[PDB]
């Protein structure tokens, strides 16, 4: 599975979702996440994201590690989100911050 990791929160871009196949993620208020059951690897979405939020498990950075059980926690109680839709309205001004998971909103 892939995993979106910190600093997907608050950017929100949604590029991710035009090139998934399986259509594997889940949408929060401020972030979304990939369903690793569903994920099939292909590796598309990475290119897409715009924050770089985007992982192979297997390349998560050390201290992002969380986000992979977060991804899949939140993947079971978030809906579905399958079309692209605007960024968060200042996307690029917390595109970059660190420590963003604080911010989570479920
Ligand atoms: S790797 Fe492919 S299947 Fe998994 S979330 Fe990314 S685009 Fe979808
Ligand atoms: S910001 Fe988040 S919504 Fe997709 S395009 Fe990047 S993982």
């Amino acid at each position: 599975a892939f995993v979106v990791t910190d600093n997907c929160i608050k950017c929100k871009y949604t590029d991710c979702v035009e090139v998934c196949p399986v259509d594997c993620f889940y949408e929060g208020p401020n972030f979304l996440v990939i369903h690793p059951d569903e994920c099939i690897d292909c590796a598309l979405c990475e290119p897409e994201c715009p924050a770089q939020a985007i992982f192979s498990e297997d390349e998560v950075p050390e201290d992002m590690q969380e986000f992979i059980q977060l991804n899949a926690e939140l993947a079971e109680v978030w809906p579905n989100i399958t079309e692209k839709k605007d960024p968060l309205p200042d996307a690029e001004d917390w595109d970059g911050v660190k420590g963003k998971l604080q911010h989570l909103e479920r």
